[PDB]
């Protein structure tokens, strides 16, 4: 036995640790800020990787592999780990482990691009990167080493590069919403939060109700011609004039797994959406001592064969030395979306008993109907997980008009949607003021408190003219989404 | 235009550089010993990765991801890169970048394994590793950073672990011989060349005729209980006695791509076996100015659709601004195994002209027969590439009886197969003596010269009794394969 015992709504940090440890998703490691990704989590990564990989291939993006090292000269042209020695011997100049690969890839782009016939150039890589913050890590969400993909494209015009930025952002919306059943908000980052050196940064943002925090889920940047100028990346049109290329950068990490875990989990542990579950259906035979155990197990194998013909991912837990109750809890903790139970009474009726992980509802299904009924049940579970999560997202955002509605909203663990003048100085003033007010409240009470922009959403509600900015009183420009954050 | 101009049989090093650069497989990089893997090579890696990944999954191996860092304490429990600083700040203790992950994974294994019901434990990861030799690199073959997979299993008995070692070695034989059409020899490493800390190391070895050198293609180790003792990895049987587990480690790298390139390439450039070619068939329309170009291109699209229904990977090069001659050479350099040409005379007859890359032989195929004929042609090209390579392997090995047949054989750029007493001191004496004799010959002549064991092959020819060892005159034990090497 091993059950989750912290409650998700009472001690959220302990609950999250129990849910990912007791389900065997992660293991700790002697170097702080790094975690081991065990197969139960890694299978989910492989599934979303396959999804995204297939979609970018349809766009003409190709995979590649660039070195993990970058020279001091190129990098600084900051949370970076430096290699200064090979064995006993001092490197003649220190080299960094990649935090991101713009400065690794771009010198090569400048060599490869000569003519408009070389554009567009579209590359991606799957690798890990290192960002060495000396603050406390969170499994999946903030770690010193993490797996990601990063794509990098170059175009003859700004408009084509922007079109690609938005197409990729839509793929990230599908990664979260269609595979992981996590609702996200598309938007533009503020000038203070956009990618250093870029022109415009787009994002999809997620929300964690139990601590009130927004979290950036993935990112797609219009670099414009800024990096082209730094690295001298130019092409000749068909008339022979040299022009800078226009570039994009975009990435998504194993952070997505953590967001999925927090979104769907419950007091019993993980709940994995059917579309990414490596086991969608666990078959548990009931194995009384005084029964025809061979016949029961034979029928479980037949059912498995039948379900796999419909591309359902099935595992039979025929372990003799554990009870069905033990098995129920074991696969509940691991988040398997459907359990199928089969005992001598079911065999006698030609049915199976099926229990859905999200709600506990049980069904009796004839064997003839099993494959289509289970297909529709998984699609219902997927949809239900998304819709419930989406309603929590919408309950979690307060539309406000002025600044002293902020702290009450933040104390409800909500995000705020507010008209903003988008002046860069005001974002830093707001972060400092909300941090300060959070400190005072902590002292009245017996993990940063600051509120920052999460994004300026693509979906703008009506902006009546004359609407003033909630903090400066200046004319508002757009509705901006703010909250505490990761 | 861009043609290979160094001849493979005259300046092999220049030829190999031209073949991988002009085909856009690799790009140089500012940190020596590291190379960029561009898509044309990376697609081949993805193909063999998919092959091997599917086969180990059938064995119950699961993928995982362990950190790239290892603490000094665990590592030293040597060509290793040390991180000693994050930004400006000194790490309290230096940490190494993984050269291999036994010391990273094994502490976790000791935590995870408790009972015989936890065995066997079978994990793999796809990642890169760093081995920081300060000698001159060779693209694909010997580099400071390379991609690989490494698998690690633990078993309740030696016999099961050995059975797994040999099953994996057979997968590596299939990786080389069935995907890459490269012949390899299975064998056991000598006691001096086996994995440090292991019990027995098995290998598949390849041979490069143009420089006479053997090269280890992949490796599968019986670690036995040695690492179990170091890391205290124990299980309880069903009677409650603690026993050490028995372990295996195995890996294969992007070195395989380089071996494939050297094996099949010719004076025109790369030749890629059909089973791993990302483009198997390139369709080149003939586009005379005074022709119905629309009809020709329409038929090329129809042919492409028809071939892809048979799972043939097809690209149409309909570029207007290059000649067919230019295109022929461009895709020859890149190693595409089949070219299909279509002009107005072919359209008028309902045929296409097909040219095979390995031999230059051309065929006229009716459109109705195209899919099955091309399928059989690709299988013939694959087989032909393997069989020709296998005959070069067999021409390259001399069976000898005594030591002064060694240097003449080595001067023919051959490997030698010799009866050996398998005493460890004699291997080091032989390496020093052959190195010395090679130096003298270099001075008479106007990249190490030493001969070492490559492996003790599983396929042993007859050993008449009384046969003495070719170097010590002591009783021979087994036939051993020796040569200059990478
Ligand atoms: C997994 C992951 C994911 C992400 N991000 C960044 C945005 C992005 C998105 N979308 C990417 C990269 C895809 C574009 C994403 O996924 C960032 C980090 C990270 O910043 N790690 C360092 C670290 C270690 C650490 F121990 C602690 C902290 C730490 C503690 N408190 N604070 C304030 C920081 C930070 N890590
Ligand atoms: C790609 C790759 C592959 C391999 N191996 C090793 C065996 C194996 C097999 N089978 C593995 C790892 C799978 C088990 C394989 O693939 C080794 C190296 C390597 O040793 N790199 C360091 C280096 C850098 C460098 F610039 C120069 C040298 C150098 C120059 N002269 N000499 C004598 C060395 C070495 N690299
Ligand atoms: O780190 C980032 O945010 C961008 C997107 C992936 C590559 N660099
Ligand atoms: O480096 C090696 O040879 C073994 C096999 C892969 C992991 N370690």
């Amino acid at each position: 036995g091993a059950m989750v015992t912290a409650k998700k709504d009472e001690n959220f940090s302990e609950w999250y640790t129990q849910a990912i440890v007791r389900s065997e998703m992660i293991e700790y490691y002697d170097i702080s800020g790094c975690y081991i990704m065990r197969p139960w989590a890694f299978h989910i990564w492989e599934k979303v990787q396959r999804f995204f990989d297939d979609e970018i291939k349809k766009m003409g993006v190709e995979n590649s592999y660039f070195p993990m090292f970058v020279s001091r000269h190129k990098l600084e042209k900051p949370e970076v780990a430096w290699v200064t020695h090979y064995g006993d011997s001092p490197l003649p100049e220190k080299i960094a482990i990649r935090p991101t690969s713009e400065t690794i890839m771009y010198p090569a782009y400048a060599k490869w691009i000569r003519s408009h016939r070389d554009l567009p150039l579209k590359l991606n890589q799957w690798c890990s990167v290192v960002r060495w913050e000396f603050k406390q890590p969170t499994p999946f969400l903030r770690t010193r080493e993490f797996l990601w993909q990063e794509g990098h494209t170059a175009h003859a015009t700004e408009e084509e590069a922007w079109e690609l930025v938005l197409d990729i952002l839509e793929l990230y919306r599908r990664w979260y919403e269609e595979c992981l059943a996590v609702p996200v908000i598309k938007g533009e980052k503020s000038e203070g939060e956009k990618f250093a050196g870029g022109k415009k940064t787009t994002t999809v943002e997620a929300f964690i109700p139990e601590n009130g925090r927004g979290i950036q889920a993935a990112t797609s940047h219009l670099l414009g011609t800024n990096f082209a100028k730094m690295f001298e990346i130019e092409f000749e049109d068909e008339e022979g004039h040299k022009r800078l290329v226009h570039q994009t950068s975009w990435g998504c990490t194993t952070r997505s797994l953590g967001v999925m875990i927090m979104t769907h989990g419950d007091d019993k542990g993980l709940v994995i959406p059917p579309r990414v579950a490596s086991v969608q259906v666990v078959i548990i035979p009931i194995l009384f001592k005084d029964e025809n155990t061979g016949e029961i197990l034979g029928k479980c194998r037949e059912l498995k064969t039948m379900l796999e013909k419909a591309d359902i991912r099935v595992r039979i837990d025929d372990r003799s030395n554990y009870t069905p109750g033990w098995k129920y809890n074991h696969w509940e903790v691991k988040g398997v979306p459907l359990r199928l139970e089969l005992g001598p009474k079911d065999l006698a009726k030609g049915t199976a008993r099926v229990v859905r992980r999200d709600t506990g509802e049980a069904y009796q299904i004839s064997w003839a109907d099993l494959a289509p009924k289970l297909l529709e049940l998984m699609e219902g579970i997927q949809r239900s997980l998304f819709e419930k999560a989406k309603a929590r997202l919408h309950e979690g955002i307060e539309k406000i008009s002025t600044f002293d509605e902020v702290m009450p909203a933040l104390n409800r663990k909500h995000l705020v949607l507010a008209p903003w003048c988008e002046d860069p100085e005001s974002e830093e003033q707001i972060k400092k003021e909300t941090q300060k007010l959070s400190e005072i409240q902590a002292i009245e009470a017996g993990m940063t408190g600051a509120m920052k922009t999460l994004c300026i959403p693509f979906d703008q509600p009506p902006m009546p003219e004359g609407t003033k900015c909630f903090y400066t009183g200046k004319p508002a420009k757009r509705w901006t989404l703010w909250g505490r954050s990761y």
